[PDB]
């Protein structure tokens, strides 16, 4: 089980699609919910996602079917479509994927900022980067249901500096664009939602702490975050959960004057990433850095739920720490992170030793030798 959230506010979700075409915003929105008695939220909702991850694992389509009947029943706990907690204006985060991942697979870190007083929108990218994505051709197709997917798009080996740069460009726009939409919407924009959900989007008005807006994402999604910081000065800080930074171009580093936190896995992490990590730093900016003691790169993610102890291991997706705990201290340091580059008025202040790695499953910065 993906875990509930440890804040105060329950937590619904939903989707939103708009426009309806290949270069609209496709989000999931999790949010503080008034009412905690819904549904919860089926976790990955088409069969054709495991299709994707099928392509991702460079196994046959048939192993993707295996994969539906493993996990495509489970849910995450938040209350599908419940309404919007009212009479209280939230901050925004917007959250950026990994490789081969989708809009659904980081719940546990979404249901925890939401069940603390934030809206979280997890952009899905057409970047042809996630496992599966899907949209509508056409005004018509879009009414009658009809989804047209895009898949993966595997590369050559001499396709992958200038791709994965061209891909990672195109993810911080789908990040703005998402941010664009949620402030209009914000402001009672009449907006159709392109999936027909039970979900009054008009509740939104009025709900968003406008300046108070950051981005945070996963891997590729890492790299997203600086990128999108770079273009976007609406972002007010970011943070990089075990970014790779291989997608960025060199102009970017120089480029990022809101405060940047990273938080990496020990596992993941190598000399050429922490390099470039280091090159977004200088005595103006603001950086923080600390490194999970025993996690792997996929403890960000919520596949790190979905399977056994043993399994898990074994699959990589369960490092040596325990995966709630992992989780809970990525979370809490976030929280207080936030708290300070937004200017929050809540508790999350009582995290702050976790910025500076101070925990005994901590490592201050990085594990990294890089001389
Ligand atoms: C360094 C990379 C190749 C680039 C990158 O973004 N990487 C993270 C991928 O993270 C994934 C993918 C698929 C998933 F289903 C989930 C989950 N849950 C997580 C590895
Ligand atoms: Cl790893
Ligand atoms: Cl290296």
């Amino acid at each position: 089980k993906i875990p509930r959230g440890n804040g105060p506010y329950s937590v619904g979700c939903t989707d939103l699609m708009f426009d309806h075409t290949n270069k609209g915003t496709f989000l999931r929105l999790y949010y503080p919910s008034q009412d905690n008695d819904r549904l919860d939220t089926l976790w990955i909702p088409n069969k054709e996602y495991f299709w994707g991850l099928s392509k991702f694992l460079g196994t046959h389509w048939l192993m993707g079917n295996i994969l539906r009947l493993l996990f495509g029943s489970m849910t995450t706990p938040a209350n599908w479509n419940s309404p919007l907690r009212p009479g209280e204006k939230y901050p925004l985060v917007v959250f950026s994927h990994g490789l081969g991942a989708f809009r659904t697979l980081y719940s546990a870190i979404g249901i925890d900022l939401a069940s603390h007083g934030f809206i979280v929108a997890a952009v899905e990218h057409r970047d042809r980067s996630a496992s599966a994505t899907y949209y509508f051709k056409d005004q018509s197709a879009a009414e009658i249901g009809d989804k047209s997917w895009l898949y993966l798009r595997t590369l050559k080996q001499e396709e992958e500096t200038h791709i994965r740069n061209e891909q990672v460009r195109q993810r911080a726009k789908e990040c703005s664009q998402a941010l664009s939409l949620i402030l209009d919407i914000d402001h009672g924009k009449p907006v159709k939602n392109a999936l027909d959900l039970k979900f009054d989007m008009e509740q939104l008005k009025d709900s968003i702490d406008r300046e108070k807006i950051a981005v945070i994402g996963h891997s590729f999604g890492g790299a997203t975050v600086i990128q999108t910081l770079s273009e976007d000065q609406r972002f007010r800080c970011g943070i990089a959960l075990d970014a790779w930074m291989f997608p960025l171009g060199d102009e970017v580093y120089s480029r990022i004057p809101q405060p940047l936190f990273f938080i990496n896995s020990e596992y993941f992490q190598y000399p050429a990433n922490i390099i470039k990590m280091k090159k977004c730093y200088s005595p103006d900016k603001e950086r923080k850095m600390i490194t999970i003691r025993g996690s792997v790169h996929q403890n960000f993610a919520d596949f790190t739920f979905a399977t056994g102890k043993i399994i898990g291991h074994m699959l990589k997706l369960k490092g040596d720490i325990d995966s709630n705990v992992a989780i809970d201290l990525s979370n809490k340091a976030s929280l207080a992170f936030l708290q300070k580059h937004l200017g929050l008025h809540k508790d999350f202040d009582q995290w702050d030793c976790l910025i500076e790695g101070d925990d005994e499953n901590l490592i201050p910065g990085t594990n990294i030798n890089t001389t």
